[PDB]
């Protein structure tokens, strides 16, 4: 149906079914074993930016690919029940819809994962092409497919060329996996978001430490942001004044899994409500906080 | 009396094909995933309805989305649903199957979704008269006894002529289910029950289990790549060696290839060497294969 003129969150990127099973003790090789517990999640990170954009207040709309069948349906209701717009998903006639099955040791706690397979391709420059910008307000880009996603960025930038001030599409970009690839990425966007585990492989013991050393990459008044953990998160603006905010741990951590995931949705929408960087930084660390106290994204608001 | 009836479970198998078996809190990336209409009676109606023969499934299910799939599963193959125990409390199992294409070794991660058994109450609903053959697996064996009381009470009622031949599975090591050694014609027994009572062999099983067996009943015990055998009232051990594939890509279902044919061998009167034979190389063809299509 209609979606006023530049209302929506945008999020481009993997949506996959998980499949979590809490096991006594690890299997053995061909043994037929019976779990304490299953359940069927979906997963991704701009499927669970998404979720929690939804729960925020926000107007969302996701952006994968997903090919027809019983794993899509499990999929789209889950969007659906979290009120996520599905209409823009890139509908493959060939490959498989991505189902990870993790495994829990109840013991040592310990996880063994298997991993979706690649078969799906992932969202094209030509299939982007396709998309109406005009219902977006902010756009943000989970990196994956580097050299394609940069095309989808440069339209953004062409769209944004026409537009006056005020209705310019806000860009947002995630470098998560530590490939090479995705660092061209960091050229991209009004607003940069790289991981732990991107700052560690590259050299740098801190947020500090990686926010100093990459903000040479980033493009003309952009903003390099990350979270370390428990360190809480810092933010490099264009003015080189380095902001911070302490974590806001839960009482005692349950789920911490697409914690990430809640920081970069808040501080999202933080900056898509007028809100300043400090203040953004602020209310990500508070709701990806209040998550890790929480067994899914149920009550984080 | 056509029909064959199979009563157990019907279980939505989630597959991951690995290279490798993965290593505890590792982090392996599957070659290929599928979903399969799983279950021990539940995989003995492919085989059946592959094999041309006309079939039905008796299970308990919950109705859904997983379901519809697994009815939609069983008519493209052409399985009588009628007889489904329809459950209004829970969900249908589900369960997490890791198959190592290197070797066919396939791992099962089951959820048993509380979903309430078939009962003896379900079965009396069921009309006896369309049956050929009765196939139990060995789940609710208190419950499962009394539904094998009234088959033996409906054959004596009944000419040898147009008699039910009856066969029993015990897959579980679970002491409730030695009590069904006990009913049929056939007693299907694996070789992880033959190992949880301290047999080494598929032949030593047979010589110590054959007292358990209703009088004039066939004792059969598959032992993977080391063939099978089976023992009747004759005394007379009977072997049958392997049908390995050159390579063996999916063993998930075999054993309920194995019972489906020796049940579809007897059922139509070969004998049971033949039966024993039938049954090593279906479940052979079908270590060859994913899944069961190309099995005939
Ligand atoms: O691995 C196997 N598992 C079986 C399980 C039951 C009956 C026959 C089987 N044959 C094979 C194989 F050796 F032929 F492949």
């Amino acid at each position: 149906g209609l979606v006023p003129r530049g209302s929506q969150i945008l999020c481009v990127g993997l949506v996959v079914l998980d499949v979590i099973s809490l096991v006594d003790k690890y299997p053995k090789e061909d043994s037929e074993i019976r779990c304490l517990s299953q359940r069927w999640q979906r997963g991704g990170n701009a499927s669970n930016s998404c979720t929690v954009l939804s729960l925020l207040g926000a107007p969302c709309a996701f952006m994968g690919s997903m090919a027809p069948g019983h794993v899509a349906d499990f999929l789209v209701a889950d969007f659906r029940r979290r009120g996520v717009d599905v209409s823009q998903v890139a509908w493959q006639s060939k490959g498989d819809t991505p189902s990870s099955c993790c495994i829990i040791n109840n013991s040592n706690g310990n996880r063994t994962i298997v991993l979706h397979d690649t078969s799906l391709p992932d969202v094209s420059a030509t299939d982007f092409e396709k998309v109406d910008l005009t219902q977006f307000k902010w756009i943000h880009i989970e990196g994956r497919n580097a050299s394609e996603q940069v095309k989808m960025l440069q339209r953004i930038d062409a769209h944004n060329t026409r537009q006056p001030p005020e209705q310019k599409i806000r860009v947002s970009v995630e470098v998560e996996k530590p490939r090479e690839e995705l660092f061209q990425l960091f050229g991209y966007g009004d607003v940069v978001f790289v991981s732990k585990d991107v700052a560690k492989h590259l050299g740098f013991q801190s947020a500090e430490e990686a926010l100093r050393g990459l903000y040479g990459r980033v493009r003309k008044g952009a903003v390099l942001v990350c979270a370390w953990a428990e360190e809480g998160a810092d933010a490099l603006g264009p003015d080189g004044k380095l902001l911070h905010s302490d974590a806001f741990p839960p009482p005692r951590v349950v789920d911490t899994l697409g914690a990430g995931d809640t920081f970069n949705a808040s501080v999202i929408f933080s900056l898509s409500q007028g809100r300043s960087v400090q203040e953004a930084l602020r209310f990500g660390c508070q709701v990806a906080g209040k998550k890790c106290g929480l067994q899914g994204f149920d009550g984080i608001v």
